[PDB]
C-alpha cells in the first residue's frame, strides 16, 4: 500500500514518528570514514543550507599516523554524505557536533579502520557513533581483524557508547564475493556480527500522500547488470555466541543473531543526497544505520546523554511490547528461493523492525533504559 519514492532525510522524523522528540542538539555523533571529508564537508553545507537550519559544528578526526593518507576517496564521500546528511535529517536538523573520525588509508591491512575505531572509543566523546561499512566477517576473523576490533567495541559498550552497524547489502551472499548468489550458502557482514554494536537492517519503506508512514517491507532489490544481490543483511555469526539478551527470540542458534533493528535502505524508497553538488537517490543499509543513529541521539539528547548501551533493553522490550516497532513480514533477504524470509517478530532479515521513535521515547520515560 503506500507509494515507493525517494525521501528528503527531513523527512525521517515524521516517517519514525520523531516529531515530537527533542533533536539531537545536546548529543555528540560520530562517523567512521575511509580516508578524508572535504567534499562531504561542501555536501554537509549544501544540505543544511538548502534545507535551511543551523550551521552543524564539525570535526574531523586524523586517527592514525601524522603522515598517513586522508586524502578524499572520491566515490567515498558520497558514503559519508549519505551518512552524515541521514543522521542530521534523523535527528531533526540538529547535532551537537558530528565528529568525523577518518581512517588513514595507507596504513597496513585493517589497521587504518581499527585505529578509526580506537580513536572514536579512547577519546570517548560522541554517544553515538556510525559505521555504514562491513565486510565478509570470515576474511575479518583469518587476518585477526575481528579479534582487535571486537575488543574496542566491547570497551565502547562498557563505556555506554552506542556503535551503529549497518548489516550490509549482500543479502545473505556476504561471503560469497560480495553479494554473487550462492544457493543455500549464507553468511554475514563484520563488525555487524559483533554482539558489542547495534546491527541495523534494511527495509522498503512506503509511505502515503501525505507522507506519513504506510509499511515496509524486506530490501531486496534483486541483481544488478553485473549479477550481484542488493538486499538486506541478515542471518547469525559463525563466531559470535548469542548474548544472553537475544534468548528471547527462541529456536535460533547459540551466536549472535542480526540485524537487531532495521530502517529504509531500498534505494526504490531511499534518501535524496548531495554528492559533489548533485542530487542522488541512494539507499543501502549505510542509509538504515544513520537513519538509527539521529534518532537514537534525539533520545539521548532526551535523557541527558544518559542511556547506556541498548541491546539487552531492545530485546527485553520489543519483545514484551511490540508497539514499539513497525514489525516487517513480508519478503526475503537471498534470490532465487534462498535465503531468510520475514514473519511475524524478530526475523533475520529484518531484526524487530523499525522503532516508532515516540512510543519508544515514552517507554523510557515510564520504564528507563
Ligand atoms: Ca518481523
Ligand atoms: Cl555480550
Amino acid at each position: 500500500a503506500g507509494t515507493a519514492k525517494g525521501h528528503n532525510p527531513t523527512e525521517f522524523p515524521t516517517i519514525y514518528d520523531a516529531s515530537s522528540a527533542p533533536t539531537a542538539a545536546n548529543t555528540t555523533v560520530g562517523i567512521i570514514t575511509i580516508g578524508g571529508v572535504s567534499q562531504t564537508l561542501q555536501d554537509l553545507q549544501q544540505f543544511t543550507s538548502a534545507n535551511g537550519l543551523a550551521s552543524v559544528n564539525t570535526q574531523t578526526i586524523q586517527t592514525g599516523s601524522s603522515n598517513g593518507d586522508y586524502s578524499d576517496d572520491q566515490q567515498g564521500q558520497g558514503e559519508w554524505d549519505l551518512d552524515s546528511q541521514s543522521i542530521v535529517g534523523s535527528a531533526g536538523g540538529a547535532v551537537q557536533q558530528l565528529l568525523f573520525y577518518m581512517a588513514d588509508q595507507s596504513a597496513s591491512g585493517n589497521t587504518g579502520l581499527t585505529q578509526a575505531f580506537n580513536q572514536a572509543v579512547s577519546d570517548n566523546v560522541a554517544k553515538v557513533i556510525n559505521v555504514s561499512l562491513g565486510w565478509c566477517e570470515a576474511d575479518a576473523n583469518a587476518d585477526g581483524t575481528l579479534q582487535a576490533e571486537d575488543r574496542i567495541f566491547a570497551t565502547a559498550a562498557a563505556q555506554g557508547q552506542t556503535f551503529s552497524v549497518s548489516s550490509g547489502d549482500e543479502g545473505v551472499y556476504e561471503c560469497n564475493n560480495r553479494g554473487y548468489p550462492d544457493g543455500s550458502t549464507y553468511s554475514v557482514s563484520w563488525p555487524a556480527s559483533s554482539p558489542n554494536v547495534i546491527a541495523v537492517g534494511g527495509t522498503t519503506l512506503y509511505t502515503t500522500s501525505a507522507g506519513a508512514y504506510s509499511n515496509e517491507t524486506v530490501w531486496n532489490e534483486g541483481l544488478d547488470s553485473n549479477g550481484k544481490l542488493w538486499a538486506t543483511g541478515g542471518g547469525y555469526s559463525v563466531y559470535e555466541s548469542k548474548p544472553s539478551w537475544q534468548s528471547v527470540v527462541s529456536g535460533t542458534p547459540g551466536r549472535r543473531l542480526l540485524p537487531d533493528i532495521s530502517f529504509d535502505a531500498a534505494q526504490g524508497t531511499g534518501a535524496l543526497i548531495y554528492n559533489y553538488g548533485q542530487l542522488q537517490q541512494i539507499g543501502g543499509t549505510s542509509l538504515a544505520s544513520p537513519i538509527f543513529v539521529g534518532l537514537w541521539a534525539r533520545l539521548q539528547s532526551a535523557n541527558s546523554n544518559s542511556l547506556g548501551f541498548p541491546a539487552a533493553s531492545f530485546y527485553s522490550a520489543i519483545s514484551s511490547t511490540p508497539s514499539l516497532v513497525h514489525d516487517v513480514k513480508s519478503g526475503n533477504n537471498g534470490y532465487g528461493g534462498y535465503g531468510y524470509n520475514a514473519g511475524t517478530g524478530w526475523d533475520y532479515p529484518t531484526g524487530w523492525g523499525s522503532l516508532d521513535i515516540a512510543k519508544l521515547s515514552a517507554y523510557i520515560r515510564s520504564n528507563g533504559f
